[PDB]
């Protein structure tokens, strides 16, 4: 009852802010995205959660944490509430003035940029491991993002680096109590001060639901989707957090039938599965598609920046050409019309699908390094519209985090604007820009000496001459370098970014590494017609046997199979 907890809280008076004493930790270096150990990192050891979150609110000028508001949610894995109950704690005696929690703890990572960028808050705390498994075994996140929506740049994880590695005291209002299952503001009194303390339980999908229903045709969507000769879909949240986004947004407001969802509730540890959508960890997907009764389906992983796109009876569209498809079709959504094009983006490893539309049109293509910084700059310079990374993601300018459900709503504007099957206009694709066969083989958690050994050898064979020219059976190499990237706004410098082998038939193969686990891309592009509807594993295997014998792989690695294959 809310006047029972109204009654406590009078009663109990103001709450203490107490400062307690700690000792630093050593490996709380936030890498791209945030700070990923396991569970019990954060369950177990004294104070580390503690330290993380006062090295954060450190890393925050004071004048900036005074009075401000901060967005906290995560993606429901186990954990989250209890961590995000001490946020709360340490936010209070911190000076923080609100926080803006989606209900549960429930926030998907694009809400949780959308939120912050709407109500000017002063970042974000996301509690999630991304894709990575959950539950009191699995692995555990935290990411900070700034004013702008998107992660906290370099300097801001370095000072909080910096600062975790030093940090001996930290403030927390013990006696907090917060109920994140009620929707509304929650006031706290604090000892010694005159203003209260808000927390405001928010819903979790209204406002990233009304943000695409103004990125998008909504009533397009619902004669899509909601009628009786409906497309028939089947989303796949994996037991993630855009379960309730699917249910609010697809099945309720467009109409779309409740059978249409699955794995839609979000669990604790995400039941048993890996969040991770792709053709391993989401093959249950894949196998009813294989059946017949669904044109689309889609999945999506922990957090919800990624996603997984199939056609009828289980045709695949690699993220590589999803991103090119959707720029090839980017004016059948309204955010565009309103926008313009102002510029393509995709990660070196991603094949160049995306280059042959931006090429057609007279529109900039950047090829950055893998991580979110560098389309962050771009989109902060007006220059990057739609961006896309292999590893099943796809992004706009909206906000400044990458958007699963974003995608799979543009993947249904494209399909209800063009009236053919995702297959169809695939094919037609190929045929008008030519098709990029590509691949990746990942490699998970191999022995760490072996593999970087693997890429100091095989670069070491890679930048002699005597390497440039020889053909291989026929290609032949043209340029063989380890990819460097000069950023266009800030002048930054990123060098080590992956081996590339680039052939005199514009083919690549690229390693590269994530421990350790090796990535080897394959991308290779055909403009006949008649050769760009065949296997892409046995159009690309002389590629892959070039690859596999110029790494020596298997007789460093001892694999002779690659843990997952896109
Ligand atoms: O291959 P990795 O180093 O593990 O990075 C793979 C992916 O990690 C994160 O999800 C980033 O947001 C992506 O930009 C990146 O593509
Ligand atoms: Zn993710």
């Amino acid at each position: 009852e809310w006047i029972s907890g109204t009654y406590r809280k009078m009663e109990e008076g103001p709450l203490p802010l107490l400062t307690f004493a700690t000792a630093p930790y050593h490996d709380q270096k936030p890498g791209t995205s945030g700070l990923r150990k396991k569970t019990y990192y954060f369950e177990e050891k004294p104070c580390y959660l503690e330290n993380f979150i006062q090295s954060i609110f450190f890393s925050i000028d004071l004048k900036d944490r005074q009075g401000s508001s901060l967005v906290v949610g995560g993606d429901g894995r186990y954990f989250n509430k209890s961590a995000i109950e001490t946020i709360v704690q340490m936010a209070a005696a911190n000076g923080i003035g609100r926080l803006v929690i989606g209900q549960n703890g429930i926030l998907s990572t694009p809400a949780v940029s959308c939120i912050i960028r709407k109500i000017k808050a002063i970042g974000g705390i996301i509690l999630t491991a991304s894709h990575n498994p959950g539950g009191p075994n699995g692995d555990f996140g935290i990411k900070f993002n700034i004013s702008n929506g998107g992660p906290a740049p370099e300097a801001i994880t370095d000072k909080i680096f910096q600062i975790s590695k030093t940090i001996e005291e930290y403030a927390v209002c013990p006696d907090l109590k917060v109920d994140l299952g009620v929707l509304g503001k929650q006031q706290f009194d604090l000892e010694n001060k005159f203003k209260p303390f808000t927390v405001e339980i928010v819903d979790s999908v209204e406002a990233y639901a009304t943000m695409l229903r103004s990125i998008f045709d909504f009533s397009a969507l619902k004669e899509l989707l909601s009628g009786p000769n409906r497309l028939k879909i089947r989303i796949d949240a994996m037991h993630g957090v855009v379960g309730p986004y699917v249910k609010k947004i697809l099945c309720e407001e467009l109409g779309a039938p409740a059978n249409s969802a699955v794995n839609c509730v979000p669990l604790e540890d995400f039941g048993g599965h890996h969040p991770d959508p792709n053709l391993t960890y989401a093959a249950d997907l894949v196998e009813t598609m294989k059946s017949g009764e669904h044109d689309f389906g889609a999945a999506f992983d922990g957090d919800g920046d990624r996603n997984m796109i199939l056609g009828k009876h289980g045709f695949f569209v690699n993220p590589s050409d999803s991103v090119a498809v959707i720029a090839a079709n980017i004016f059948s959504i309204p955010y565009f019309q309103q926008t313009g094009v102002r510029g393509f983006a995709r990660s070196m490893p991603t094949s160049g699908a995306l280059d042959r539309v931006a090429s057609a049109t007279k529109i900039a293509l950047y090829e950055t390094p893998t991580g979110w910084k560098f389309f962050g700059n771009l989109m902060d310079a007006s220059k990057l519209s739609l961006c896309g990374e292999e590893s099943f993601g796809t992004g706009s300018d909206h906000i400044r985090e990458k958007d699963g459900l974003w995608a799979v709503l543009a993947w249904l504007s494209i399909l209800a604007t063009r009236k053919q099957s995702v297959e169809d206009i695939l094919k037609d694709h190929w045929q008008k820009y030519g098709r990029n066969f590509f691949t990746r083989y990942d490699y998970e958690e191999v022995e760490a000496e072996g593999a970087n050994k693997m890429m100091k050898d095989l670069e070491a064979l890679m930048f002699d001459r005597s390497f440039v020219g020889k053909q291989f059976s026929v290609y032949t190499v043209e340029k063989a370098d380890n990819f460097e990237y000069s950023d266009p706004v800030d002048g930054s410098i990123s060098r080590n970014q992956g081996l590339r082998l680039i052939f005199t038939d514009g083919s690549r193969i690229v390693f590269r590494l994530s421990g350790a686990t090796i990535r080897l891309y394959i991308d290779s592009y055909e403009k006949d017609v008649a050769k760009i509807n065949q296997d892409p594993q046995v159009m690309l295997a002389p590629l892959i046997s070039i690859a596999l014998k110029v790494s020596q792989l298997q007789e460093r690695t001892g694999r002779t199979a690659p843990t997952v294959i896109t």
